[PDB]
């Protein structure tokens, strides 16, 4: 469980994010299919790019960014109390996406990676574990989810 010093940590540094909270999902999701190619091919939106240069320029993509951050910073503020939040979110991945954890994995490293380049002195390395272990909480209860779903 994080303590309130380490939520405080993470929500000091997701106010920032949510100044720009587009500019931030691109830097992310281009991080992510950069890094880690197998998670582009999950998405028949984005398949098509091929390019760095191409991932920045696609509206489509900047828009899903702001999906996923927008539901990601509803899940912080709940401070670990997002049973409610995960529910719908675990259904989808788990049985219409088809998204490992360890995708789950891969984007919390390119969330801590953006964070980080963009906020470094929000970003200290107490903040970077606090973050951490809040996007660790994010996956192990989406992860109790899907091994009862048999994903
Ligand atoms: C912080 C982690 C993540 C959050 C909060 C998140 C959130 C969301 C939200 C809110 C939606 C739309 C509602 C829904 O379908 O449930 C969605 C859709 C989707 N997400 Fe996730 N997501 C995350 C990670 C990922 C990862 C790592 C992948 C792939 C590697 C992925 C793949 C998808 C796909 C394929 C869709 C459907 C897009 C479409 O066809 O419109 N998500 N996500």
């Amino acid at each position: 469980v994080l303590s309130e010093g380490e939520w405080q940590l993470v929500l000091h540094v997701w106010a920032k994010v949510e100044a720009d909270v587009a500019g931030h999902g691109q830097d992310i999701l281009i991080r992510l299919f950069k890094s880690h190619p197998e998670t582009l091919e999950k998405f028949d939106r984005f398949k098509h790019l091929k390019t760095e240069a191409e991932m920045k320029a696609s509206e489509d993509l900047k828009k899903h960014g702001v999906t996923v951050l927008t539901a990601l910073g509803a899940i912080l503020k709940k401070k670990g109390h997002h049973e409610a939040e995960l529910k719908p979110l675990a259904q989808s991945h788990a049985t219409k996406h088809k998204i490992p954890i360890k995708y789950l994995e891969f984007i919390s490293e390119a969330i801590i990676h953006v964070l980080h380049s963009r906020h470094p002195g929000d970003f200290g390395a107490d903040a970077q574990g606090a973050m951490n272990k809040a996007l660790e909480l994010f996956r192990k209860d989406i992860a109790a989810k899907y091994k009862e779903l048999g994903y």
